[PDB]
């Protein structure tokens, strides 16, 4: 009977733990926090249902489809009732975003010089930032009101400080080969097998919030499987002796109330953020194993603010999923990142005579705004909501959660970060990392790095013989 | 006792007569010529196997796939063994053509200038010839070395005398709506077998020639079904009296029977070319129908010449399906329209130590060439094959067939031609036309117009309370 340690009870760790159990292996999951949900955190209150973390997800990954079926969550899968229409703030007011490439050249959303620069992109065309790349290829307007809002809506980050290579792999490649983005994209998408049937390829959630997914995985784990409040402090792997595959031991705190303890395992799946792996006393044989080589990864800080206005006071409502605020719009009074039209997407999340708005504040464009008092946050949100949707008066209700490290910032030296994760995995056998600082930042992707970590542990525990 | 006469045993007629038969309806097919084959005409002699008519076909039509299955011709369906690569004669020599429109900008088939006009087409952009349209939109080079070779390869016609509207419907529409071809195409190009598509697309044939299809339909039509040499001379429909659905009597001639003959039917599917319908004494009640004003449609004349050179004498062979000769290449010594690489596509069609070349001569660019003597034709073909493929000496073998009316020329007044076909149909009840002067000139299309004509008859057969 082999045992596998899994540090972190986020969607990634739960994915890994689940894929592990259904294959016999006995598992133990250490969770620093008091609740299992990872960045997936749904809350239920006074006639409201909201997500303080991930709000939606997609199944572009085989593993997502697989899990949705295993746990039997199809009936709980919830799609938006509202049309898929996103808006961008331009000069300080919502403008409808173009649904497809054609409308881009056919509408007025772009200047005459931007369209010509796009159309002629096929002819006119290491550490490059998302911003630089797109700039030289399609122009500034397209970086400011298109790719910027997109990055803001994905991690709340800033185009100027993201590795183009690491952020958009599917595009860095095409340039290397084809040389001109426009041409490449066309080449491919215009000329792992699981179930599904291209049925509702859009995004979606689950009745009750994104946390429903995480809970489903937890109902298959015993109280001894899932150890909450037990944050991992140290790791230790002993080799040699009389046996084979090395042995790992975990020192987690709160063994009770301000207590410490240990346990021995055969493999360990690392799922906590890279900035948390650093503050972990890990040792090889008998002498420490210094993580000095771990580059210092930065994070996008931001808080999710929830507000609710009586429909009678929202002068200019918009139909769709929400509004993104281009960092350039700060010079127009808009201080938030963007806001989702929650009750419009999921009307059950609130009373039919009110609007539920999930707003994101802070981000790379303004870190000291994520840490504002609920009051200060309350006004920031109202202020933008007034100017964007014509929201009149006070929020009727306000709540929020602050994430000091919401998303990993795939920066310049991110080419080296990956190297360290690999150096660590190579020098400390049995240890497999599967955070979201590798595969990508999205429920779906982390889920996959979790599964992929589990069967990596599996063919390692079985390579023995 | 439901009598259904189909005039003409071409693919269209045979398709119609087949669709009919498998739905009860007794049928009779009059075929002016000695052999059933329509424009489909295979010849299997001298270790050679060639087609004097249609050489290849496609199943972009549902009816084509249906027929291939009913008659069970899948095993006889034959695809080219050579790579789908076509060449264009330029300045005097073959030039590989871009397989799919996208290498059309990476490749050097077009000038930088011709790409600018193309890429910017989205911004810069009753009758009007195929030539005029394409000219104003993409430039002269694209008309001369792209859309012209295309038309030459489809009907041997000339861009300057073809209705843009009637020739390319799928494109005349997009301009009306979207306004700029390029943009439109993009919004419509990216809007049961295992190798279905690759086969659904990509032209093919059948072991033994295109005629094999025609023959499969003929082995399912008893002796009383197909009447050869029995050319239709007059039509006559009687109404009133004691019954219902009008009558239809055919007066077809004979040579081994002398005089003539008659027969009565309930419906009549016209399949002969519109230029033949004119030379048909047809009458309504008791008084004629005359025709001192029929849309006298013109035709593209041309002959299919067959030659065969010993491989040892073909200096510069090319891999692919063939070569197309832009009409502008006449000022360079090339007098032909194009030639297929017959034994390369189908190596079973000839001895492995020789090359079988199917060349088309004449066409709109030179009518008095399609009527040349086999000798004069033997030289013309040789002359071009030398300059194009480095063919040395005489053909080793020569044969040919001359079609004085190979293809219907969809000219200017073709908007009115269709009106007459409908006037005739809405007029004389029971009579349905289904030639190739309507649906389009290609085996696949005519086959469809035949099927669709059959169940149209079936509706008329019914629709009787
Ligand atoms: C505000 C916000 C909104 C988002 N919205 C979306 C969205 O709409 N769509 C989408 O696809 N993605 C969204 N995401 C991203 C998505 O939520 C994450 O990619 C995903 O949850 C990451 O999962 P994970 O399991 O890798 O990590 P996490 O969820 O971060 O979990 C890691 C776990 O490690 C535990 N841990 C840390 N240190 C220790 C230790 N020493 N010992 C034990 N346990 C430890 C933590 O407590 C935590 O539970 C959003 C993220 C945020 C922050
Ligand atoms: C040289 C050449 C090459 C071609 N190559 C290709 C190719 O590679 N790919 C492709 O897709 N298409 C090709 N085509 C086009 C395609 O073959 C034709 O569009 C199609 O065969 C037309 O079919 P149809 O039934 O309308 O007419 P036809 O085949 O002409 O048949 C009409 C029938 O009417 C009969 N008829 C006429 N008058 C009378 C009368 N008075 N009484 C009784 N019967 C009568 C005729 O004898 C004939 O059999 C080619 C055409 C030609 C001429
Ligand atoms: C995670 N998230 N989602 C949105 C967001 C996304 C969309 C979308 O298009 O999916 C919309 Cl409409 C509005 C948002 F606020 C934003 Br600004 C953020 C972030 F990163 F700031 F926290
Ligand atoms: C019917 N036909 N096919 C070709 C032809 C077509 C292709 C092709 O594109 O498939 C090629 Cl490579 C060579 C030809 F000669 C030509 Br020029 C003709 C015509 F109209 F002149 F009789
Ligand atoms: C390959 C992709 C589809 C991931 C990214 C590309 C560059 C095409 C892109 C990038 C940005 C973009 O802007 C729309 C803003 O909407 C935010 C939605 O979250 C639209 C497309
Ligand atoms: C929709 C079509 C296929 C009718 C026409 C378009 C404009 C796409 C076209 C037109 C011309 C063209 O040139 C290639 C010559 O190929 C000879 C094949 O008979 C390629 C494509």
């Amino acid at each position: 009977a082999k045992r596998v340690a899994v540090i972190g009870a986020g969607v990634s760790g739960l994915a890994a733990a689940y894929k592990l159990k259904i294959h016999g292996l006995n598992v133990t999951v250490f969770e620093a926090e008091g609740k299992a949900g990872g960045k997936l955190r749904s809350v239920s209150q006074d006639g409201l249902i909201w997500d303080e973390g991930a709000n939606t997800m997609t199944e572009s990954e085989g593993d997502v489809t697989f899990l949705i079926d295993s746990l039997g969550l199809r009936e709980k899968q919830q799609f938006p009732l509202s049309q898929n229409k996103r808006y961008i703030a331009r000069n300080g007011t919502p403008v409808l975003l173009p649904s497809n490439p054609i409308d881009l050249i056919k509408s007025n959303f772009l200047s005459t010089g931007s369209k010509l620069q796009m159309l002629l992109e096929p002819i006119l065309w290491s550490h490059e930032s998302v911003s630089g790349f797109f700039q030289r290829h399609f122009g500034k307007e397209v970086v400011d009101y298109l790719i910027d809002p997109f990055v803001a809506g994905t991690c709340g980050g800033d185009p100027d400080s993201l590795s183009m290579h690491h952020s958009f792999p599917e595009l860095w490649n095409l340039e290397k080969r084809f040389g001109s983005v426009i041409l490449g994209a066309i080449r491919s998408k215009l000329s792992k097998t699981s179930a599904n049937k291209k049925r509702q390829r859009g995004s979606f959630s689950f009745l009750g919030g994104m946390q429903t997914l995480t809970d489903a995985i937890c109902k298959d784990l015993r109280e001894d499987e899932l150890r909450l409040n037990s944050r991992v402090l140290e790791l230790s792997c002993s080799c040699t002796e009389d046996s084979a595959i090395d042995s790992w031991s975990i020192i987690s705190a709160s063994p009770h109330k301000r207590q410490s303890e240990e346990e021995s395992f055969d493999a360990v799946i690392m799922t906590a953020p890279l900035c948390d792996v650093k503050s972990m006393k890990i040792a090889k044989r008998g002498n420490p194993f210094l993580l000095n080589f771990i580059p210092e990864v930065d994070y996008v800080p931001l808080s999710v603010v929830i507000t609710t206005f009586k429909r009678e006071n929202v002068k200019y409502p918009l139909e769709g999923f929400g509004v993104l605020v281009p960092s350039k719009e700060q010079q127009h009074g808009l201080k938030t990142l963007g806001t989702l039209f929650s009750s419009m997407m999921f009307p059950d999340r609130a009373p039919n005579n009110v609007y539920l708005y999930t707003t994101f504040v802070g981000g790379s464009r303004n870190r000291e705004l994520a840490k504002a008092s609920r009051t200060e946050l309350k006004e920031i949100v109202t202020s933008d909501l007034k100017q964007l949707l014509g929201a009149e008066g006070e929020p009727t209700y306000v709540n929020h959660l602050y994430w000091s490290k919401a998303f990993p910032l795939y920066g310049h030296n991110y080419d080296s970060v990956l190297d360290a994760i690999d150096k660590m995995e190579k020098n400390l056998p049995g240890l497999f990392y599967a955070g979201n600082h590798r595969g990508g930042l999205s429920v779906g992707k982390a889920l996959s790095s979790g599964c992929n970590a589990a069967d990596l542990v599996i063919s390692y525990l079985e390579s023995v013989s």
